[PDB]
């Protein structure tokens, strides 16, 4: 009877799949091709991933009804729509945002969606996210961290976030590859990937965010961070403790709350990919426990574990209530 | 009567003084020459910071006794000798070295010191690190991540770890920027420094080096990282997580044991920047209470309250007992 809303959940629609695969053979240098050519390559390492993607009422299903989950909010996965060119960008995003609502409305009680966008142009995005807010009526946003090797303190963005404050949506920040900023550092030990790129890409966006004041400029913005945060949960002190030398000799621009402060006003975080108790309980600790919310991050990882862990965590029953399915309801808007 | 030693406390010597100043006048490219040139600059923002850095028996004492501290472990501040040539690193390396030996021998009841080296030149390096542990004895070893923007699981510096093992002594992987792989995404907002690049440029530099399988050639190495482990002990279980992924199909070698516990057999942490009761009680559970250790990070932090950080700390008084400075004494060698 323990209400479980698993928010991190990917899928994938055909004209997706298709614009992948053709991507796969050309010589983009993003390390995101790593794992375009794993998953979507003509020869690829991971074979079976596209099926287990674009199935949501097979397997899927089965796998929730076996393990007692009540809900998967879906997100097209990364990298999204966001390699491509974008005309192709704009116009994959309107398909796949239609598509979206369409799985979900076939199923409305076991699934809930994110809409994407391609901010490869910001002005076409804002339409985007406003048609997803509005027409669609779908359940929040999601993107996957950088795009064209640029992170979201960067102005040439603020229309995507004016139209994402304006909406009402909170907007799930995925991961990606690291940038072409970082990207050196990443090619080695399977690096590129969840093991240690996916964080260090994602927290580091969200750290310029926070920094460059973006929630000074649009304070009712709500953002999402899985992996337990990206780990930003962890460095709230030293944020805040350093940011008065980054103010004063380092050209950081002075803000109206500490950093930690935005994290705790402006961001959620989810539990996908980090089933660990200690972690669990210090974030609810330092965040709040309406900040924490539960995921699977299926398929890249199994349901049963996810779900046992959070039916086993040491907290008390109305507070795994919140991190189980309360908050996200409440966050994504789900009745 | 709390035993107070304090485990990453940086201090200067005017034969580096004098060389960094010249250097902040080069056109180097590393990002650390922002900070190079606003302490060691002809017109530094940071002009009191060198005198602080200086100082061992004047203010630092005084500050000592006037807050309760038993003991400094001293280290050549960040950059060390990295940022030079071969040749005059190592000439600085032996000389800041002697300078240390004899700061610890004029007050060895409050004074411990960690040697440095110039890694730029692995075979002088090994040279160094052994006239360190054998004819200096001094307590440890520090270094500032990244040597000529390559990070430590790079085959080019064995030497230097087959020696640091062969020593016994422990060596305190200290920050330094970003290194030319990364620091794109560091130019902003004060973040080439302790509020972020610092992190991710240490951590990177260790997670690299577990990945790389360096612990299972050099399995008796002993790692001690600052500012709260640099957030690794806060990924340990998605880092073990996605090892498998990394191994099958990221070419990651296949390693005798979890990336988790690597870092609990061949690491260490100490608290510096983040007196954060609750990182604290998390990397007390997660890593056990012998792999935790105090400090202040003098001259970058006041002394007060790191010390009243430790002192407040709700834990168990043996175990405020091993993490004050009872883990440090073992660990560095100090009676
Ligand atoms: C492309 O999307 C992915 C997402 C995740 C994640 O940690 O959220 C993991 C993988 C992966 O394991 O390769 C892939
Ligand atoms: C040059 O070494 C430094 C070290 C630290 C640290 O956090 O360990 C901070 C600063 C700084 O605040 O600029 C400088
Ligand atoms: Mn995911
Ligand atoms: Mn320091």
């Amino acid at each position: 009877s323990l209400r479980l809303i698993a928010t991190e959940e990917a899928v994938t629609f055909q004209p997706v799949v298709d614009a992948l695969r053709a991507h796969s053979r050309t010589d983009d240098a993003s390390l995101d091709m790593i794992l375009v050519r794993d998953v979507y390559g003509d020869e690829p390492a991971r074979p079976a991933m596209i099926g287990r993607l674009s199935d949501v009422t097979g397997e899927r299903l089965a796998e929730m009804d076996s393990n007692g989950v009540d809900m998967h909010l879906l997100s097209l996965t990364a990298p999204g729509v966001q390699m491509f060119d974008a005309e192709t960008g704009t116009r994959l995003a309107r398909i796949a945002n239609d598509l979206m609502a369409q799985t979900v409305a076939a199923n409305p009680t076991r699934f809930a969606g994110l809409g994407t966008f391609a901010p490869q142009d910001p002005a076409s995005a804002a339409r985007e996210i406003e048609r997803v807010a509005t027409q669609l009526r779908l359940n929040g946003l999601v993107i996957n961290s950088h795009t064209n090797d640029l992170y979201y303190d960067d102005p040439f963005f603020h229309p995507v976030f004016e139209a994402i404050e304006a909406s009402g949506l909170a907007l799930y920040i995925h991961p990606r590859a690291p940038s072409k900023q970082i990207d050196r550092a990443f090619r080695d030990y399977g690096m590129n990937s969840a093991i240690w790129g996916y964080g260090i890409e994602t927290s580091t966006n969200a750290v310029r965010m926070i920094l460059s004041g973006l929630f000074d400029r649009f304070p009712r913005l709500k953002i999402v961070l899985g992996h337990m945060g990206e780990a930003i949960p962890f460095w709230l002190w030293r944020l805040d403790y350093m940011h008065g030398n980054a103010t004063t000799f380092g050209g950081a621009p002075k803000l109206k709350l500490k950093p930690s402060e935005y994290f705790r006003r402006n961001f959620a975080i989810t539990t996908s990919g980090v089933e660990s108790h200690a972690a669990l309980r210090y974030s609810i600790e330092v965040l709040g426990p309406e900040n924490v919310m539960w995921a699977i991050d299926y398929p890249y990882q199994p349901m049963a574990p996810a779900v046992q862990f959070i039916r086993t965590a040491p907290i008390p029953e109305d507070v795994k209530a919140m991190v189980a399915g309360g908050n996200a309801a409440r966050i994504f808007r789900i009745t």
